[PDB]
Order: C-alpha cells, then structure tokens, then sequence
C-alpha cells in the first residue's frame, strides 16, 4: 500500500491554485457582469435520479441506506433543482467538479475528477437574444484570459437533420455519420469520406453530397447562400435553422463579436442533447490548436423531471477550464517566471537579537490596518535569511526594526528588488506601504 | 431550497433558545428568540437531494460569498498558501470515532475509495507524499460524514519553529475573522492536552454543556474528588500563574511542560491585543484524540461552537514510512452556522439581499428599439459595467421597472427615439425615480460614479 491520490485524481499545489484562482476570477467577473445568479448542488444525488442517463458512474456502497452517486454532470442536478423548486426560468452559473469512472490519460486532458464550468439561461424568451448573449459571454472571457486568438464555430441541430435527410442518410446511421463528420476539424475530408464509405457502408453518392455541404464554412454570407440553395429551401427544418442563424448573426453584429464567429456545417456534437444552435470555441495558431469552449440550446433536457412534461427552453455554454489552466501555467512556465503563491506585501524583520516581541507588536498593527504582513517564527532570525525568504516568496518589502531605529521611532523599509532603504515614521509607515503596493 | 434554508434557520434557533434557557437567561431575550423561532416555523416524483444534503440557493450563495470573502481576506492577509485535495481517498488511507461513519464507494472493479471525512488527514497525506516539513495554508472544501455533506474551513501551519508564535497567530486569526463577520460578541477558550493528562474527558466535554452538580452525578454514574477541583477553574493569565505554583501539578514534568508553554503564549496574545478575548478553561477536552498540544474553541456570546482547533504533531508522522513527526498547529471555522446567523442578521435589518450585482438595466418604453438596446448593453459590457436587458422585442416600461425593484438594480437606462437622435440617454434612479439626460459618451463614466 502506497500513499497516493486515487487513480484518476490529483492534488492542487499552491502554484496551481494561484493559476486556477487567476482564471476563475476573470470568468466569474464576466458572469457577474452579465447579472447571473449562482447555485450549488451536492456532490452526490440518489441513483434513481441519474439512471437512464455511458454508465461510467461512481456509486457509493449501499451501507444499509439508499444508494447515492457522485455527480457525473452538472445539468441533471440543474434539472432536478428547477423541477424541485417549481421554476421554469433562471439565469445562473455553476462551477464544480464532476466524477466519471473512465480510463485516465494524464498526457491527454482526461482525469477522473475534473472541474466543469457552466452558464445557463432557461426560460421562454424572444428567439435568439439569450443565445447571442451566450456567444458574447464566451468571447468576453476568452478575450480577457489572453491565451491567444480564438474563433467560435457555430451550427444548428436542425440544419444537420435536414441536410442529412435531403442528402440521404438513414435515420439510425445518422448519429454515426455525424460522429464521422465532426472530425473534419482535426482530419481531412478525403479521410472521413474513406472512413464513412469504407468503415460504415454509406453509399459514395450520398457521401459526396454530404461533402459538398460540410466542406463549407464562412460568415452570414453562407447562411444567405444556403437560404438560396434549391434543395435546402425545400427542407422545413433546415429552413428553421437557417432563419435562426441569420437572426443570430445580426445580433452578434450588434454585439461586435461578428468577426470572431464562423458558421461551419462540419460541426456536429451532442445531438442527443442539443436542439438548436451548437457552438465550439477553439484556439488559433487560422488553424485550431484545440477546443476550449462549447455551447448549445437544449430545450428538451431541462423539463424531463417535471411531472407534466413541460419543456423549459434552455441555452448555455461550458468553458474548458481544465485546458485553460494548463495553457496559462505553461505560458508562465515558458517564460519560466516564478508564480506567487502568497499575497504578502511586507515582512517584519530585525537585524539585532532580542527584538522579537517588538516585531510582534508591529506585525499586529499592520494586520489591524488590513495590510498583509508576515514574520518568521524565530527568536533571533538573521537578516540575510529573512531576505532570501522574501526573494523566494516575492515579498516586495521588508520592515526592519532596530534599537537605533526604534529610539528614533522610525521603521526602516527596504525594497527587496532595489535593496534601497528609507526610514519612515510609525504613523506614516502604514500609508507608505499602501502607496508602494496597491 | 429556500425552504431548506428556513429549516436550517429553525434548527439553529431552537438550539439557541435551548442554550439560553439552560443559561438561566432573562425572559425578555428568551421571548424574542422564541418569537423568531415561531416565525421561522410558520415560514417553513419524490425528487429530493440525498438525505443530509441540501442545495444552495442564489440567496444562500450570496451569504456564503460574503462570509467566505471575509474569511479568505484574513487568510491571505496572514500570507497563507492554498491547496486542494480530491473528494475521495483510498479507504486504507483513512484509518485510526467510528469507522462506519465514513462514506465508502462501491467496488467498481478498482481500488476501494472513501469520501473525505476530515480535511486534515488529506493534508497529512499531502505533506508526506511531497515530503514537506514546513507549510502555511488554508483549505475550504466540503467534508462528508454519515447535514452529512458540509463545508469545512481550515487554516494550518506546519513545521518546527520557536515555541508559541505559530500557536499565538492562529488565535489572532480566529479573533480577526470573528470580529470581521460582525456576528456579535464572542469568546475563545484555550487548554493544553499535555496538562490534562477518556470517559472522564467525555464527561468533561459533556461538562461544558451541563452543571458540575449534575455533571458530578454523571461522573459517579459512569464510575472524582481530586478531579473536580481542577475542572471547574477557568480564566485568564493570572489564573494560569497560580496553577504552576501548585506543588502537585508542578512536580509532574508531563503536566508541567504544558503549563509553561501556555504561560508563554499569553504574553504573545497580549502583544496581539486579543488577550482580553481569550479564556482559560481546563474543562474543555474536545478533540482530545487528535491533539498533542493546545486546544482552542470559540463560542459566540448571546453545539454552539463556531471555531475550533489546536496543535497536533502525531498525524503527519503517521503517513511517513520513517514515522518522523511533523509539528503542526491549526484551526477549523464552523462556517455553516455562521452562514445561518449572518443571513438571519441581514433579515433583521430588512434590507434586501441581492442575488445579482447588475448595476443597470437597458430599457425602452417605445416599440422596435431592441437592436438599439442590444448595441448599448454591449457597449456597457465592454466597459466592464454590469448591465442587463430583457429578452423581449417590445417590453413595457412598467414591467422593466418592476424587475429592477425586485432584483435590487440601482439604475435603469432608457432609450427613446428622440433621445437616440439627440445623442442623450435617459438615466432614472429606481429608488428616487428621478431622471437625467446624459450624452452617450458620459454614460459609462456617470454610471460608475453613481454606483
Ligand atoms: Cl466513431
Ligand atoms: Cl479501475
């Protein structure tokens, strides 16, 4: 028996926490900027609640009591929360860890316990305003994180259904074909066409029509082009999706995030789940380095719990904080710069021995002034040792107490980086420290 | 949800009333508490959260954010790092209260796992795994026991340092957070395990709750004269000094060592200025098994415990193959009861508790200005202002104003055709109902100044 974190789980070191706090602050400042509420659900539900949901779910031991399970997803707790509280409309964000028992590849992003970061608007509202807002929120956060240039792919579920029927895929092969088409971002169309015809028996005359549609990406001008398409115009659901899309593009143009959006018909994810617009956010090297965010409209899923069977229309977005965390730390790592694990702005030190009690008095005053102060728990620490500690922790200043300095009543402040000393009056010292550090 | 919070409030009120009656409190205060409790009671498929677990409502979250914010600022002020641990650990990792209390996962077809029951065992594992002999950190996370699922707030300092400074700092931090919380007057009681050196201890812990007389009878039932004199006595530094002078305690080295450390600790507290708020009691024996040094427990002044902790050197050593002990001192803050006390206090003021921070809402009385509204709101968002708008083509102005009143939003931005033409925007204070015309450019700056 080795002491280890469970297979698939990880601790978070102070540096990692600092990185995770830095990004969570940006994302939540944006969520609050859009006037969202926040909720929290327990880490486990009753099993009854999750059965019928891929059954890679951790389950607690019976232990006499009724069976329970760690949440594998945020939304089913969301639906339970809305049905339990008799609400059909709410705007909120939930940030919390989820638990799926799957093989974990550390090199790969996969981990058994990982953060999920969701923002949702639920309710019957005029069409597309909430969706446009969701898109704006995605671009705000990714732009603010400064992790390079991003682009957002959007599509619609209805267009996929209509385009696939008109092109000529059967209904039960349709999900499999979609799984193939979605890889066009990471692979080539000759390759997914070979995969489709060869591995899944789809006719080449149906694959080479799906090709003429899916290899097509652009802006609003492509929704107009496809509105003009004779075959597509005939299809009703394709018509619905395109109409919603034309409207969405207009709202984004008002938002000013129009340039960073791309209509792309290759995109096909979460079909079981999404009923309207589907969007994915990816980093740019015009080549995507990975998928950083996702969003969708899922009217069907939220209302499952209600006895009546009423559907609560919902639109939302999920942010891949776990890639964002790694990318941010590596950027720091590439620089090779040390990351502050503490916010201490001053350290109290005395060169001379026997001044420990006085320092304690000084440190307390700083604490009661709301200053982030520290001191070494040694009766007579050496000045050199104290300074090294400051350099390592990134502490900007050192406050030195000396018998000579004390008589004057002044306190000597030395900048660690510049190694320059100034003598300050005790009353002023607090304000001097404040001026020095925000 | 909200109903669940109400139930929690009722459970706390009942406990408080029970404590007050026990303390032989005056009728005037007891009646007020009963009145609050009665009001709470009045206020109070098969979809349900698992037993012992409750959801957090937006209103509930707001109280939690404010409370956590105060605690977090204090921890940061004292220059602590922060660490995170997974929810579950190997069952073997958690081992010698009762083993059965701990939650355990199904076999699955992998190593057996159990949910964290405490936040410090994982910390001990973290230290051993990384081989660290010194760290100052705080950890805020949910713990599971079989409410069964609840938040735990912990601040710990681990390492070898001159005696009593780390211990003194924890008390100062605890006092600092409680005063900041503004939950009223509180006191902290401190004892050392070494000086104290089972069933008597439990009786002793039970002793805090009940009188010595009845308390004395309980001890007899459990079966004392020598023991009784020591337990009743409690106080300050002067009281501490008298005990050392005693010959019996004095001639025992094990007993003697603890007394000396405490004497030293009080001096540090005096420098800090939290000396007045510290109390010495030998009666306290809570968390005796974990502790190898001092005990401290905080009690608010009208379980009844808001904060607790002490020095334990035994745990870090257990994980290490070598078994070398790691000195450590720490504190836990009972943040759930603090949640419900804070929310209750806010309610007394009668001031609204806002679930959102939106500064302003964009609204238009007239028809067909939706696009105009969207552009403006977007500009506000870009500016970093917290703004909203209703997802309606032509919403009515009265409806929008009502939403602001209910949501607590301070201002409403109104767009009119004439206003649009002149370059002005009409800003109306929801509370005052007063209006002003502000040019588009000045709108962002003015909103910030007003808020
Ligand atoms: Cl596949
Ligand atoms: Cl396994």
């Amino acid at each position: 028996f080795v002491l280890k974190t469970p297979k698939g789980t990880r601790d978070y070191s102070p540096r990692q926490m600092a990185v995770r706090e830095k990004v969570f602050d940006v994302i939540i400042r944006c969520f609050k900027r859009h006037g969202a509420e926040v909720i929290d659900t327990p880490v486990f539900e009753l099993k009854e609640t999750l059965m019928g949901k891929s059954k890679l779910i951790y389950d607690l031991k019976d232990q006499g009591g009724e069976l329970l399970s760690l949440r594998y997803d945020l939304t089913v707790p969301f639906a339970r929360y809305l049905a339990m509280n008799k609400l059909t409309n709410i705007k909120r964000y939930h940030i919390a860890k989820v638990y799926r028992r799957d093989n974990p590849a550390m090199t790969r992003g996969r981990y058994r316990e990982f953060y999920q970061c969701d923002f949702d608007i639920a309710g019957n509202f005029d069409p597309m305003i909430p969706d446009a807002e969701c898109l704006k929120i995605m671009c705000e956060i990714l732009s603010s994180l400064q992790i390079g240039d991003f682009l957002v792919k959007v599509n619609d579920r209805r267009i996929l259904d209509g385009m696939f029927a008109i092109c000529g895929v059967s209904d039960s092969k349709f999900r499999t074909i979609c799984s193939s088409v979605d890889k066009l971002d990471k692979v080539s169309w000759e390759e997914v066409k070979n995969e489709m015809v060869g591995e899944k028996g789809l006719a080449p005359e149906v694959a080479d029509r799906i090709g003429d549609y899916v290899q097509q990406h652009g802006g609003v001008s492509l929704v107009e082009q496809l509105l003009q398409d004779p075959k597509l115009s005939q299809n009703k659901q394709a018509l619905e999706g395109l109409g919603d899309l034309k409207l969405l593009f207009e709202y984004l143009t008002l938002f000013g995030i129009d340039d960073k959006i791309s209509f792309d018909l290759s995109l096909a994810r979460g079909l079981d789940y999404y009923t309207g617009v589907i969007y994915e956010a990816v980093l740019l090297q015009p080549l995507g380095v990975g998928s950083v965010a996702a969003g969708g409209r899922y009217d069907g899923l939220v209302g499952m719990f209600d006895p009546k069977g009423r559907k609560v229309p919902c639109v939302g977005l999920s942010i891949g904080v776990e890639r964002i965390f790694s990318i941010v730390e590596q950027r720091l790592e590439a620089l090779e710069e040390k990351i502050r694990t503490t916010e201490t702005q001053v350290l109290v030190a005395s060169a001379q021995k026997k001044l420990l009690e006085e320092r304690l008095k000084l440190v307390s005053e700083l604490w009661d002034a709301g200053i982030k102060a520290e001191l070494l728990y040694k009766k007579n620490p050496k000045l050199l040792n104290q300074l090294q500690y400051c350099e390592e922790a990134g502490i900007p200043l050192v406050a030195i107490i000396g018998e000579q300095e004390l008589k004057d009543g002044v306190i000597k402040l030395r900048s660690v980086t510049s190694r320059e000393e100034v003598d300050v009056r005790r009353e002023d010292l607090v304000e001097e420290i404040k001026r020095r550090t925000g």
